[PDB]
C-alpha cells in the first residue's frame, strides 16, 4: 500500500506515529503522498485548471511541432531516446523568471507565485522532519542546501498527452532525480507516474488535493545511503492527458554536499562534492544508471 | 580490495576447495574475476592478439576515422554521452556460424578464431559447472537451462579502442551490464581501460598477460536469485594506446526459459521468469539505461 | 525550353509539327513530356494517392531504419555512393510479381495493373512514332524488343523523402537508363529530376497529369547514335517528398539488339549483342560512364 | 580599438575566443575586419589593380560627366543630396550580368567571378558563425535567406576620387545597409569609411589584405535587435582616390524575414515581412532614418 501521510497529525499526540510513517516511507519507498498539507484546495484547483488551459493555449501546438520534428507521428517501433512529454520550467529561486515567461496569463503567474512560495515553505518544513527522523540538528539540511545564494527552487510544469501506441514510448523514461526534495502536484484522474520497488513498477496513485513527495540524489549522499533516491517513470496511455506540476528544492550551486558525519561510521561509499559539479554531469546522463554519477564525484 | 585472480590449475589438486571458495567470493562480491593457467594455448592467444591488432590497422582504422568525420567527432568540443569511441565487429559461432561470411578477414585469422572460440566455449561450460557446484545446483544445470531448442547462443565481439585526443569527453564504451550468461574476455595485456563499479568506485580490471577476464551477465543474476549480481562496467579511452578486446558471450538459446532456480528460492523472488529472447529484444534498445527496470519489464 | 508534346495534336493538322518536335527532343534532349496521352486523370490521381499513402504506411520507417543502419543520420560530409531513395520494383512482363509485394492493398494492386497495361500500350504507340521519325517500318522497334517471351516491362515506385542537407547526398546519382523507353509519372509539386544538356543540369519540370518520356541505352544502339540516352539524376531537397512511378519498356532478355541497318551507312561504332548480357553488366556499373558498356559488348 | 578577427584561429583551440570577439563586434560595433580569411593575396592584389585601372579607363569619364550635369565642379557651399562617388554594380546571384558589362576586360571578369564565389562562400561561413553565437540551428540564416531563387549576391565597385573641398560633400552619406551581410574589400592606403559608435564617427582603418564585415537591416530583424545595423558613411579628402569593392549577400526577393522565435520573449518590436517589399521601400528612403522603415513593414 502506497504511503499516504496526514500532515495535520503532526500537531498533536499522533505526531510520533506520523514521523515514524514518514521515516519508513523515506527508507523503503523513496516516495510518499501527503494530505492536509496546508495548501488551499482552492489554489490547487485553479493551478490545475490554468495549467490545463495553458496546455491547450500554449503547449499543445509546441508538442505536436515536436512529434513532427522527430517523426513520432507514427510509432511502429519502440522509442527509447525521447519522452512523450510537454514541459516548460518556472524558476523561483534564487532569481525568479516568472514575470518573463511571455505566454502565461497574469492570474496564472499570480497563482504560480503563491503556489511556489507555499511549496517552498512546505519543502523546508519537510526537511526539518527528515532532520528529526535522522537525528540531525534542526535546520541542518536547510543550511547544507543554502550555499552562497540560497537554495535553487523551480517548478516543472508538464503534460503527458494521450499516446496512440503507449507500448512504444514512455511519457518520461526511468530515472532518479538529481536534487534534494521534490513536491509534486499531479493529475487526480489520469494515472501514469510509477516507482520501482522490490523489482516491481508501482503506481503512484492519483489522489485529490494531495502532494507527492520524493527524495533526490543529494539526500541519498547526505544520509549516507539511509534514504535512497528511487527510480521512477511516467507511462503514457491512449486516453487521457496527465497533468504534472513538480517543484524541485535543490541545493545552491556552490553548496558543499557530503555525508553527514553523525550518519557515517565506516568510511562512506558516497562522495563529497559541490552540487553544481553534480548537476553539470547529471544533465547529460540523466537516463543512465545513478551509481556511476556518485563514483564520478570522487 | 585486490582484484581477484584465480589459478584454474589448482582445481586439479588438494587446493581445489580453496580455489572453488575463491571463485564463489569473486562471483558474489566482484562479478568479475581473472583466470590464469586455463586451458588456452599461449601461442593461440598471441596469434589472436597479433591478428586482431593487424586487422584493425589494415581494415578497421580507416573505417573508424571515416566514422569520426561522418559524425563530427574528429574534433571533440563537449561531452559525448551517446556514442562509444569504439571500433568493433561481431563473430557468431552458435547456433549458426557466420565466420565464413566476414569478407575482410584472412583465412588464418578465421581459422584461429574458430579454434579460439571452440576452446572458449568449452571453458565457458566448465566454468558454468563450477558455478553450479558453488551454488549447490546439479552438474550441467546451467548448461541445460541455457540450451533452449537450438542450443546456447555464442558469439565474439572483437573491439579496439583507439587513442582519443580528449578522453574525459567520451567513453570507449558507456557503463552497462551484460545481458547474457557468462562473458569471457581476452583483453590487451598492456593498454588498460576496462573498469567495473564496486562499492561506489570505478576499479580497473588490470591487464595481465595470457589471462582471461570472466564476468557474469543479467541471466545469471536471475537464475541465482540475486546471489551473483551482474556488475556495471565501462571502457575508458586514453590519449595514447589502442586497447584490443576479444570478448566471447555464452548466452541462453533464443527460446530458453529463464527463472530463479527453485532450490535458491525460499520466499517469493523479486526476479521474473521469462523467455530469453524477450529479454534480449528489450535489452538491445535500453542497454545503457539502468538494469533494474529490465527485470521489472519481464513481469 | 523543355519539350512538351501534346499528343492530341497528332489528329492531325499540326501532326507534322508534333512529329518534328518529338524528333528534336529525341535527338537533342533525350527527354520530353507528353500531355493528352489518353491515361485517365482519375487513375493517375488514385495511383499518386495510394503511392504516397503506401510510403507513409510501409516505407517511411523502413527508410529511417536504413538511414541509421548506414549512418546517413549524420551528413557531415559528402556521400557519393548512396542514393537518398525509397524504392520497390513491380514486374509486369513477361511474368508479373505484382501479387508478391505483400504490404500493398488489393485496390493499389488492381490500380497498378490497370495503369501498367495502359502505359504499356502508350509505350508501344510512342515506339511507333519513333519508327516513323526514323524512317523505320511500323512495328520495327516492338518486334526487335520482343525476343521469345515478349518485352520486359516493370515499374519502379520511388519516393525521395526530405533531406536535411541536400548538398551532401543525391536522391539518385547521375546515370543513363539501360533499357528502351521509360515512361515516368512524377510528383506534380516536388521537383528533383534533372537531365544533363549542353553542359548544364536542367530540371524536368513537374507538370500535373503529364508523363515524362526518356530513351534508354538500347535505343541509342538501335538508332546508331541518332537518339542518345541522356544522363539524369534526382536531387534531394529539405522539404518535400518527391514521388516517382517510372515504367521501363525494355527488350526481352534474349532479344538481339543491333543498329538498324537502314540507319547505318559508315560502319557502326555501336555493338550487336543480346539484351540480357547488357543488363547483367549494367547492374554492376550503373553509375559509372555509359560509353565503356557499349565497348564491353564487342 | 576597432575589432580585427583572425579567422584562421577558428580551426583550433582558440576558436571560442575568436567566436566571442565576433559576437562582441556584432553586438557593439556592427562592423569588424577579418584577416587570414580564405582569399589569396594575389587575387586581392589583382582585383585592386584592375579596379583602379578600370576607374581610369572607364569610370573617370562618367564621373566628370556626373559633375558636369550636377554642377559640382566648384563647391561654394554644402551639398547634402548627392554622393561624391563613382560606381558600377556587378550581379552574381541569382543571375550574373558579369558577361554583359561591356567595358570590363576578360581577365577582370575572370578575377571578379573568382572573387565573388569566394566571398559568397565566406558570407555563408560567417552566417553560420552568427547562428552559433545566436544559439540558432546551423544553416538557419542561409535557409531564411534562400526564398525560391536563392540569395541575392552582387558587388558594388566604387571609387571616391579626391574632392577639392571635402567639407562640402560626402563620398557617401550616412546610412544603414538594407541587406544581410556585407563584405568589403577597401583601399589599404586611402581611408574614408566611418561608422557611428557611442556618439562618435570612428574610422574603419585601411588594412592590407583584409575584409571589412558589417551587418544590414535584415539581420537586425532576424536577431530581434540583438545585432543592430549601424550607420556608416564615406568622407572625401583632397588627395587620394579610395577604392571600394563591396559585396552584398541579401535574402532572395520572396524570402520571409521575421525575428527568429528563439530570440523573442516579449512581443517583438520588429516586423515580419517579405524582403522585396523592404527593398522597394528602402531604395527611395536610403538616407532617411532607419527606424521608420521597420514601422512601415507592419
Ligand atoms: O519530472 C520528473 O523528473 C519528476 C516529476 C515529479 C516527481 C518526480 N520526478
Ligand atoms: O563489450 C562488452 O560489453 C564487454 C566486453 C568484455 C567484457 C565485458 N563486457
Ligand atoms: O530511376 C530511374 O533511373 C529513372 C526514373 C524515372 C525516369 C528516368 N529514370
Ligand atoms: O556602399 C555601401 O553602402 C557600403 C560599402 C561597403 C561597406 C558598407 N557599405
Ligand atoms: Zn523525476
Ligand atoms: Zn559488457
Ligand atoms: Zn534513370
Ligand atoms: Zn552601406
Amino acid at each position: 500500500k502506497f504511503p499516504v501521510v496526514d500532515l495535520s497529525k503532526l500537531n498533536g499526540e499522533e505526531r510520533d506515529q506520523t514521523m515514524a510513517l514518514i521515516n519508513e516511507a523515506c527508507e523503503n519507498w523513496g516516495f510518499f503522498e501527503i494530505v492536509n498539507h496546508g495548501l488551499p484546495h482552492d489554489l490547487m484547483d485553479k493551478i490545475e485548471k490554468m495549467t490545463k488551459d495553458h496546455y491547450k493555449t500554449c503547449q499543445e501546438q509546441k508538442f505536436n511541432d515536436m512529434l513532427k520534428s522527430k517523426g513520432l507521428d507514427n510509432l511502429e517501433t519502440e522509442v527509447e531516446d525521447v519522452d512523450w512529454e510537454s514541459t516548460f520550467y518556472v524558476r523561483h529561486l534564487p532569481q525568479s523568471n516568472l514575470n518573463d515567461i511571455s505566454d502565461v496569463s497574469d492570474e496564472y503567474r499570480t497563482a504560480m507565485k503563491d503556489f511556489g512560495k507555499r511549496l517552498e515553505n512546505l519543502a523546508e518544513d519537510l526537511l526539518d522532519l527528515l532532520c528529526e527522523n535522522l537525528g540531525l540538528e534542526k535546520g541542518y539540511l536547510k543550511k547544507v542546501f543554502h550555499g552562497t545564494k540560497g537554495p535553487t527552487f523551480g517548478t516543472k510544469v508538464s503534460n503527458y498527452p494521450p499516446c496512440p501506441k503507449p507500448e512504444m514510448i514512455k511519457g518520461l523514461r526511468a530515472h532518479t532525480d538529481a536534487g534534494g526534495i521534490i513536491l509534486l502536484f499531479q493529475d487526480d484522474k489520469v494515472s501514469g507516474l510509477q516507482l520501482l520497488k522490490d523489482g516491481d513498477w508501482i503506481d503512484v496513485p492519483p489522489l485529490n488535493h494531495s502532494i507527492v513527495i520524493n527524495l533526490g540524489d543529494q539526500l541519498e549522499v547526505i544520509t549516507n545511503g539511509k534514504y535512497k533516491s528511487v527510480l521512477h517513470r511516467v507511462v503514457t496511455q491512449q486516453e487521457g492527458n496527465r497533468m504534472s506540476v513538480a517543484s524541485f528544492y535543490n541545493p545552491g550551486s556552490d553548496a558543499e554536499i557530503s555525508p553527514a558525519t553523525s550518519l557515517v561510521e565506516k568510511d562512506s561509499e558516497y562522495p563529497s562534492f559541490v552540487f553544481d559539479d553534480y548537476m553539470k554531469l547529471y544533465a547529460g546522463v540523466k537516463f543512465q544508471p545513478k551509481e556511476p554519477r556518485f563514483a564520478a564525484m570522487k
